[PDB]
DNA sequence: CAAGGCACATGACAACGGTGTTCAGTGCCGCGTTGCCCGATACCCCCTACCCGTAGTTGACTGGCATCCGGGCGCCGGGTCGCC
């Protein structure tokens, strides 16, 4: 996980703890588990790794209903939708060109020079309606 | 003269006003700590220059050295050969 300052324990730490972990995440839960792994990072620091993750784009950044922005790292390079459980977490990555030839089309008909799109689809879980 | 009819105000009724606080999230500036990058420095190599130890050099050449006295002074102590 190469990173544009220079290379040290503390941002391989934080990226090996992005590494194992699979699910959306909140900075300060994300600093709450590197302590109890025994690291002892600081929270400002880890804003500044985590924020440079976002702007590398190697790491997914989505925002909550609370306003928090969450991040996790996707393991394929092209983009994708994430379906996520509000209540598992449960991230799975889906791409569709349906959706992109639609903003294209969108574009095209009002004229638009560029565009950018933000599609999140939340639901319920399968097991966790099950008991 | 008493009972029945209409005005204004009234016991509550929430919801705005405006401002103060709550978790929380994320930075914004202050203090301190970190990967680089090089640069010099100790430490292997090769070469030869020079110090230092060993071994020969065949006419003949076969025993030295200069001592030492003007203490001075007395005693100890032992050796040392005569003595009868
Ligand atoms: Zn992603
Ligand atoms: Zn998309
Ligand atoms: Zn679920």
């Amino acid at each position: 996980p190469p990173v544009k300052g220079r290379a040290t324990r503390q941002r391989a730490a934080v990226s090996a703890a992005l590494q194992e972990v699979e699910e959306f995440r909140s900075a300060q839960e994300l600093h709450d588990m590197l302590k109890h792994k025994g690291d002892a990072v600081g929270l400002t620091t880890v804003y500044r790794t985590l924020q440079s993750l976002a702007d590398a784009g190697e790491v997914d950044v989505l925002r909550t209903a609370e306003g928090e922005s969450v991040y996790r790292r996707c393991s394929t390079g092209d983009h994708h939708h994430h379906l996520v459980c509000r209540a598992c977490g449960k991230a799975v990555e889906v791409e569709g060109p349906a959706v992109e030839k639609w903003a294209e089309a969108i574009a095209a008909e009002h004229g638009y020079v560029n565009v950018a799109h933000t599609v999140e689809i939340f639901g319920t879980c399968a097991d966790c309606a099950g008991a």
